[PDB]
């Protein structure tokens, strides 16, 4: 209850999902926590349950959303030290030539820009305050997916990103990290698994893509975000796995000839 | 002069430095090269000086000029066998604080979606031949870059974009592979160099970023290529870097406190 | 001082160095320690130190030793949580033609061997209690060191083998990670800097191969080792970077020929 | 036919599987070959088979035999340029708890310490002709294998000990890489299947791990050493991938408890 405390951390997209694993993860550190979505619903109840967490509507897509989420959480707590992007979707699957150039951009908008715009905003006060910056990418940006070339191709991005960004700030002692998830049970995974055919078959296919037999919960993405603000003193700019061993050994991905 | 013979070949910026070394090494192979640029000067006289090589005017952010290109492509010589998507662009150093969204979204619409663009519009006709898709990424998507947040950001997406098609298109016998270029002496290198304070200095210190103490060439860019084309049919999905082992060992990045 | 209650490390080199760093992370987050070490005066004085850490004299190397390390923890605690395979050496910089087979094995007998066997007399009290398992592999297994032939052979062995540990031991909810270091200040490090001509200057040099400008502490090691080994139960065979961001970007190690 | 004329290359374990593919790749590829192996049978018809081949018998695991090996190859062609260190086994499928520290060892022997000491005693010669060393690791070093913990960790061993080896030699000139292939249809392979309950269900697993849907052979890792040796001059220290994209993506490795 005291690892992060005095601390101050904006968690975007916590409303619900990994967002809100994060924030219940920091509040229960000792800081205080501002959640940022687009949405209402999710987050203002977290605001209502979570003594240390407020909510603060803000589409990361909107540049002047995040400029304000960014004033109002310094006019209200007077200092910042981690901001956690962890806003971001998944389409449906789509095969390469059902995407389209608009599609991609609107993807990259989101999970790459808004990422970009709110770190950009922040680092004068991480700065001021030694924070860091945890950015929510994918296993799959490392990997690769079936039926997801945008979604790949942002969180390559977003995980190449972290590593520039890590180097440009290591002489301010502002710190970069990124946590590369595998799947993890959240609403956007069920929401995706009844899209289809066979839903419970499809989540089934996704616990058994990991070692481990099972998906990962939102509590254990929000561990590793705790580890990385509060006692990473020396890691910058890394890629943390919470996948449950996917990307280990030989599986079923389709003699010689 | 046979490895690559009866085939076709379009290559993307191959006007200049690393596409112009890709072009010769395919028609050094037996291929016929459709050479891609927006600017009419090295590739028009590269057309003049290579029998198997012609030039179409072609901005690859531009996507009637793309389409345009592969209809030409296919209207002159019958069949499409390997893309090389060498097109983009590094911008000047620039500090974080000093990058903008927009300049992000425009260097993204080079460097990534040029190459998602072509990609797409040529896949219907390299199903057909069973041929294959290369793009130039860079080692500093995999490892980061000082002063390149937008560059290292989208090269980091072309690399896992890569990996994203090979799964989508492996079933339909198409190989998707990307080579990771380091230090390549090109007349980008030398356009940059030049901007700097002391840009023999610059040049110094990319020569010694590498192991072995030189850049590299394009002809070498265009070993990889051809490589990946004619002779890598189990390859799918990789990075191949031509880099001189700038990534290997420990070097000047910057007793516990 | 809660955080791993209850439970019962064993740490191979613990008398010094990372190793020491790792015991006192663990006794304070609550668990009890075993100290191992081949040699008797740091580890026993750490003993008298700390109230939760016993020492037992112990070669990783010697199989007998490591039977005894065990059954004796088992005895004294009733119970083995986690085992931290942190015992190993650097010899001096070598030029690979100055190497030898014998001392290759040698090195492989500590590095790799001692690893291997305290893990196997281990696992079938860690499947009791769904332990887990951290080896200290090396940064420079993943991208080379120069004049360390054996030494980096040995590191890049751990961190392959640690995979296919968690592979293997994932069906009995046994999670197999490690951590790889990079320049740590530890009495290994200041002895390899006194045996050079310059040892401030080599000491100057391990400070700025990394953007954050120094060394990292055992104590830093120590708190990824407790994340691992408390809180990351969806966490198996990944390799934890503890660096600084020394494998980040482009650095000094040594125009086109 | 003239891509390496004129050059010596040392093939282990050329006998059979993919040192024979290698061995008919550099053949054809205008060099003249030594097949060195520890069984006469494949080694001798493959040198009556193909002019500019020849066999010596040597087992890699014995210093003398590989002294000998270089002495003969240095008397009979009068230059070295190329060590393609192949040699190497896979045991049977064996659980942790049933390997022992001493098949360890012997499996350390050939697959790790044979390559060493091969490329230690070539290296004079390699330097004189600015030659360079390709080891044949594996893609399970990368990503793990299940009932292979010993195998893993020497593949392991002997990606990483390629990029060490790539650093201290870069100055000579003298490059060092590695292929790692995936899943490559050879006697071994067959071998392994034939141990298995159902070998034909063994092998279709085997096909299916690739999203190209076979498996790789030889001649498509002789084509890769023929590019590494003859054409990538500026690549050194990298792990070539060949594994048909086994490494990308989701599988079958086995909702969030
Ligand atoms: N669930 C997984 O398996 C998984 C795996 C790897 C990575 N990830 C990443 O984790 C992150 C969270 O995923 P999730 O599964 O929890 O998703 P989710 O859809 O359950 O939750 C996402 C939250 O972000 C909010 N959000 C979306 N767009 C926003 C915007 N423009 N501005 C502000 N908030 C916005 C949503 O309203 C929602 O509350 C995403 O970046 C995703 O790519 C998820
Ligand atoms: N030079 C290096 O060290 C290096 C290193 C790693 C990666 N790369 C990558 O290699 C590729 C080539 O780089 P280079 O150094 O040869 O650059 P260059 O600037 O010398 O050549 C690039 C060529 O692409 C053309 N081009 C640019 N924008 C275009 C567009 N919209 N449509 C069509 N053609 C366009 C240019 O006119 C030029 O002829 C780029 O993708 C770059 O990111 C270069
Ligand atoms: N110091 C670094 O920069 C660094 C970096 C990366 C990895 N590592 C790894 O971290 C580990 C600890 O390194 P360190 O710098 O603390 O070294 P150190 O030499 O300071 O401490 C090592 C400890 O292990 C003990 N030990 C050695 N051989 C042993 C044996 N056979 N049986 C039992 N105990 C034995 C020593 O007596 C000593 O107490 C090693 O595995 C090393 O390879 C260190
Ligand atoms: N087959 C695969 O799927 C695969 C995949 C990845 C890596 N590899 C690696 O490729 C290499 C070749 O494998 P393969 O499948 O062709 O095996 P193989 O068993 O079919 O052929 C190996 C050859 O090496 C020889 N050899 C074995 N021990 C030797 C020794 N001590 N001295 C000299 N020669 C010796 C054998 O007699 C045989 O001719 C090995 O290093 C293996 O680990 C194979
Ligand atoms: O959101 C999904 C996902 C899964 C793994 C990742 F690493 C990641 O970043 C996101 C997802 C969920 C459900 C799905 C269902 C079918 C197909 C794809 C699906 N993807
Ligand atoms: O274009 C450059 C570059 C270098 C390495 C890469 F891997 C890559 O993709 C591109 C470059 C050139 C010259 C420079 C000069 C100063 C700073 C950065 C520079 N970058
Ligand atoms: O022990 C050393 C070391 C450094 C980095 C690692 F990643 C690692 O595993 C071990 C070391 C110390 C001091 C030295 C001094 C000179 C040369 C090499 C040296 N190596
Ligand atoms: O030799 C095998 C192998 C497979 C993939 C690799 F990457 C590699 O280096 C070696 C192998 C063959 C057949 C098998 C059959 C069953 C289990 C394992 C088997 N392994
Ligand atoms: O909807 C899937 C899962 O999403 C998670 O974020 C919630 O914490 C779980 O209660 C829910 O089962
Ligand atoms: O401008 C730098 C270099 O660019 C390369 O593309 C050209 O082939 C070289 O002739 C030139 O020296
Ligand atoms: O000897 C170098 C360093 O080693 C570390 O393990 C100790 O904790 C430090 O007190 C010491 O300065
Ligand atoms: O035994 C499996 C395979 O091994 C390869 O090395 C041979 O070239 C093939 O003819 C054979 O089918
Ligand atoms: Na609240
Ligand atoms: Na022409
Ligand atoms: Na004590
Ligand atoms: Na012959």
């Amino acid at each position: 209850g005291t690892r992060y405390a005095g601390k101050v951390v904006v968690v975007t997209g916590g409303g619900r999902g990994i967002g809100a694993g994060i924030v219940r993860a920091f509040v229960n550190s000792g800081a205080r926590v501002v959640i940022c979505d687009k949405d209402e619903s999710g987050g203002r109840a977290l605001e209502q349950e979570l003594p240390g967490a407020v909510f603060i509507l803000c589409d990361v897509t909107q540049e002047d959303d995040v400029k304000t989420l960014v004033s109002e959480t310094i006019r209200r707590f007077g200092r910042l030290d981690c901001v956690v992007n962890n806003a971001g979707h998944h389409p449906p699957p789509q095969r390469p030539e059902e995407t389209s150039a608009q599609g991609f951009r609107q993807l990259l908008e989101l999970n790459l820009l808004g990422t970009y715009t709110l770190t950009k905003l922040a680092l004068p006060y991480l700065r001021k305050s030694q924070g860091n910056v945890i950015n929510i990418s994918s296993l799959v940006g490392a990997i690769g997916q079936a039926q997801a070339v945008p979604y790949v191709a942002t969180k390559g991005a977003v995980t190449a990103m972290t590593k520039a960004l890590a180097l440009d700030e290591s002489p301010y002692g502002v710190r970069v990290n990124c946590i590369s998830p595998g799947n993890i049970w959240t609403p956007l995974w069920e929401e995706l698994a009844a899209l289809m055919p066979d839903p419970r078959a499809t989540i089934r296919e996704g616990m058994l893509a990991q070692p481990l037999g099972r998906m990962g919960q939102p509590a254990e993405v929000g561990a590793a975000a705790v580890f990385l603000a509060s006692e990473a003193n020396f890691c910058t700019g890394i890629e943390l796995l919470v996948t449950g061993g996917a990307e280990l050994g030989y599986g079923c991905k389709a003699p010689d000839i």
